C-alpha cells in the first residue's frame, strides 16, 4: 500500500527537501541577478541581432550549396532514422504486464508513462528563429518526430491500462506532483521570460531533451535487463536515441554562437534542472519501486548533466560517473 | 533566340494585359467575425484532454496517417537517365522552359507561424507538423534537381537573376499581403488563400511536367514531380477539410475572389514569363486547366463552379 510508498519517500524525504529548499530561493536569486544586469543583458540581446545563425543570408536561394555541413549532417542523420508508432510490437507486453511485473512495477511504470504524456517552444521560439535552412530542416523533422513520440506514449498508456476508470485517477494524481510546478517555474525563468538571450534558451532546451527526462529513460532500460515489456523497451530506445540526437544539436548550434552566455548561467540552468529531475524520484516515483538504487539514479542524472556541460564548453560540476552500464549504449 | 520568346509572349500579350489590368484595381477594390473567431472549436484548447489519443477528430487524423504513410526522401529519386535526356533528347526550347520552372519552385513562415501555431487540435497539429517537414524535403529536391541538370553556376546565376524580374512574383506578393499578411484577416479566409497556394498557385507547373512524362523523358524529374504533386494535394484537401469544421465561414464571395485572383496570376505566369508552347503545349488548354483546378477547389470549399470549364488534360486525370 501507500505504506511502502511512504517508507520509500521517507528514506528520501531529507534529501528531497534539501533540494526542495535549494530551488525556492532561485525565483529570487534570479530577480536579484537580472535586476543588476539590466544594462548588460541589453547589450547582448542587442548584439543578438548579429549572430549569423539568426539572420537571413539573402545572397542565397539555391537552397543547396551546403554551407553548414555539420548541421546538415545532423539533419540527414535524423531524416534517416524516421520511424512510426506502428512498428512497435506490443504483444508480449500486455502479457508481462500482468504475469511478470509485480504490483510495485505496474505502478512505477504507469506513472512514468503518464509523465511522458504531459510535457510551442520548439517551434515558436526556435524553428521560427534561426535563419539557416540547414537548421530549419533539422527542426522541422524534430517537431514532426516529437509528435510521433507523443502518439507513442499514449498508445502505450492506452494498451497497458484498459480501464479508463483508472486512467482517470492516474492523470488526476499526476497533476499534484510538486515537480510539474517546479519544472514550470524553472522554464518561466530561462525560457518564457523575454530579454532571455537565445544562447541561454538553447541551454535550457537541451536540458529539456538531455536532462529533464534522462531519469525515466534509464529506469526503462532497467526493465530491458530483466527482460520484460519488450515493446515498451523498444519504443523507449528509439525515443531516447532521438532526444539525444536533438540535445546534441543544441550543443552544435551553441557552438556557432559568437556571443555565448556566461559559463555561470550555462551551469546554473542545467543544475537547476538536475535538481528538479532528481527530486522527481526522491518524492514522486522512487526507483526502488522497480528494484533501483536511488543513490545511483541521483548519480546518473548528475552524470548526464555533467556530460552536457562539457558538450557546452563548461566544466564537469558534479564530477560523478556513469553508475549504470546498461546506459553505456 | 529571344525572338521566338517574343513571338510567343506576343501571341499572348493581349490576354496577359487583360489580366495584368484585371488585377491592378484589386489593391484598391480591397481597400474599398474576428471576435467570434475566438469561439471556433478548431481554435481553442480543450483542456479536458491530455490522453492525446481518444480520437475525437477522425477525419483529420485519417488525413495525418494517410500522409505519415507517404514519407519519402530526396534520395529515392533516381537521377541518371535524366542527365542524359537533358542533353540528347530535350531541345533548346525544352531545356529552357523546364529550367525556369525549376527556378520558380526553388523560391517560394505561413504554415507554421500563422497556422500550425493556431489550431488547437492535436489531430491537426500532427498533420501540419508533418506538412512542414515534408515541404522541407520538397525544397531540398528542387535544388538537388536544379543542381543536377545545371552544372555551370555561371548559368545558375543568370538564371536566378532573370527570375526575380518576373512581374508575377510581385503580383503574387501583393495577392498575399491582401488576404494573408494583413491583420484583421479572418482564419477562414487565410485557409482559402493557403489552399490556393498548394492547390492553384502551382498546378500549372505540375501539369507542364506531367507532359514530359507523356513523351517519356526526365524520368527522375517526372517521378519527384509526382510525389510532390501528390503531397501538395494531400495538403490542399486538408485545408478544405478544416474549412468544413469552421462554424463562421467566410462570405462565398471572398472564397471565390481569393481563388480567382490566384488563377489569374497563375495563368499570367505562362502568358507572360513561361509559354507552355515552349515545350509543345497549348496555352489555351493550360489557361483552361488552371481554371479547372480552381473550379474544383471552389466546390471543395462549398462555393459553386465559377469557371465551369473542364479538364483539358487526360494525363492529369491521375
Amino acid at each position: 500500500l501507500n505504506k511502502e510508498l511512504e517508507t520509500l519517500r521517507e528514506e528520501n524525504r531529507v534529501k528531497s527537501d534539501m533540494l526542495k529548499e535549494k530551488l525556492s530561493k532561485d525565483a529570487e536569486n534570479h530577480k536579484a541577478y537580472l535586476k543588476s544586469h539590466q544594462v548588460h543583458r541589453h547589450k547582448l540581446k542587442e548584439m543578438e541581432k548579429e549572430e549569423p545563425l539568426l539572420n537571413e543570408d539573402k545572397e542565397r536561394t539555391v537552397l543547396f550549396p551546403i554551407k553548414y555541413h555539420e548541421i546538415w549532417q545532423a539533419y540527414k542523420r535524423a531524416e534517416a532514422s524516421f520511424w512510426t508508432a506502428e512498428e512497435i510490437d506490443l504483444s508480449k507486453d500486455i502479457h508481462d504486464w500482468n504475469n511478470r511485473m509485480n504490483e510495485n512495477e505496474r505502478f512505477f511504470i504507469s506513472r512514468v508513462l503518464a509523465f511522458f504524456a504531459a510535457s510551442e517552444n520548439l517551434v515558436e521560439n526556435f524553428s521560427t528563429e534561426v535563419q539557416i535552412p540547414e537548421a530549419k530542416s533539422f527542426y522541422g523533422f524534430q517537431i514532426m518526430i516529437e509528435n510521433i513520440h507523443s502518439e507513442t506514449y499514449s498508445l502505450l498508456i492506452d494498451t497497458y491500462i484498459k480501464d479508463p476508470k483508472e486512467s482517470e485517477f492516474l492523470f488526476n494524481a499526476i497533476h499534484t506532483i510538486p515537480e510539474i510546478g517546479e519544472k514550470a517555474e524553472w522554464a518561466l525563468r530561462w525560457i518564457q521570460d523575454a530579454d532571455a538571450l537565445f544562447g541561454e534558451r538553447l541551454v535550457a532546451f537541451a536540458s529539456i531533451e538531455g536532462v529533464f527526462f534522462s531519469g525515466s529513460f534509464a529506469s526503462i532500460f532497467w526493465l530491458k535487463k530483466r527482460g520484460m515489456m519488450p515493446g515498451l523497451t523498444f519504443s523507449n530506445e528509439l525515443i531516447c536515441r532521438d532526444e539525444g540526437l536533438h540535445t546534441d544539436f543544441a550543443c552544435l548550434l551553441f557552438a556557432h554562437l559568437k556571443n555565448k552566455p556566461d559559463p555561470a548561467i550555462v551551469e546554473k540552468i542545467v543544475t537547476e534542472a538536475v535538481e528538479i529531475e532528481q527530486r522527481y524520484f526522491l518524492d514522486a516515483l522512487p526507483v526502488a519501486l522497480l528494484g533501483m538504487n536511488a543513490d545511483l539514479m541521483n548519480q546518473y542524472v548528475e552524470f548526464v548533466a555533467d556530460r552536457l556541460l562539457v558538450a557546452f564548453g563548461n566544466k564537469k560540476y558534479y564530477k560523478v560517473e556513469n553508475p549504470f552500464d546498461f546506459m553505456e549504449n
